[PDB]
């Protein structure tokens, strides 16, 4: 599913991400924009043999099982395919674990490089929330 901007903001808010660990909703929408272009089905292979999955490009080296990443830990206890669903629950629940693990949203390269320190609330402006 390719979400609209405000549609995703609303779904992320319903699933508890607005100000989760102090990160306002615009941070999450901005991260999803530049990780996946709001596309739940996005996948990308990494140099190390892992793959990133879903709207927040969650990586199979630590967070989910894809059956082909040697040494993976599956800390979200889910198949990586669950992160491609039109239902964002699994991606949100796993993202909550990631962002709570010590480095906050710096876990997401696109967030660090394209969202952090910018006017992220622009990503939710004009939305019914």
């Amino acid at each position: 599913k390719v979400f609209g901007r405000c549609e995703l903001a609303a779904a992320m808010k319903r699933h508890g991400l607005d100000n989760y660990r102090g990160y306002s909703l615009g941070n999450w929408v901005c991260a999803a924009k530049f990780e996946s272009n709001f596309n739940t089905q996005a996948t990308n292979r990494n140099t190390d043999g892992s793959t990133d999955y879903g709207i927040l490009q969650i990586n199979s080296r630590w967070w989910c099982n894809d059956g082909r990443t040697p040494g993976s830990r599956n800390l979200c206890n889910i198949p990586c395919s669950a992160l491609l669903s039109s239902d964002i629950t699994a991606s949100v629940n796993c993202a909550k674990k990631i962002v709570s693990d010590g480095n906050g949203m710096n876990a997401w390269v696109a967030w660090r490089n394209r969202c952090k320190g910018t006017d992220v609330q622009a990503w939710i402006r004009g939305c019914r929330l």
